[PDB]
């Protein structure tokens, strides 16, 4: 089982990411949104962007081994608060092998506020 190490990074141009995403997922107040992503025999990577309205939210990433759903086993970044709403968090990982990614916008931790979850899957 060869697990590629994850590149991530952010970009300051959240507005106008969110502007373009709006032409959205709403997270409740203490649930978490699962986005699964199957691979490619054709794609070698995953790209992924996310930004929030407001507040911070989880954010993690595992390997389902397994042959795009959205939602309310291997690790591939681990879910962790992430202040993608002051900047867009951006990442890629390269396959493992065939799957479906998990992405885990993760409000659990909140009792009284909803999120705006902006994403995109790449290539």
């Amino acid at each position: 089982p060869v697990i590629a190490a994850p590149s991530m990074w952010t970009r300051p141009q959240i507005k106008d990411f969110k502007e373009k995403i709006q032409q959205v997922i709403t997270v409740g107040r203490g649930e978490v949104v699962t986005v699964r992503v199957p691979t490619h025999e054709e794609g070698s990577y995953l790209f992924w962007e996310f930004a929030t309205d407001n507040y911070d939210i989880g954010f993690g990433v595992y390997f389902e081994w397994t042959d795009t759903a959205v939602s309310v086993l291997d690790e591939i970044v681990p879910v962790y608060r992430r202040d993608c709403h002051e900047e867009v968090y951006a990442g890629s990982h390269q396959y493992p092998g065939r799957g479906v990614y998990l992405l885990k916008f993760d409000n659990s931790y909140s009792l009284w506020r909803s999120k705006s979850v902006y994403y995109r899957v790449y290539y």
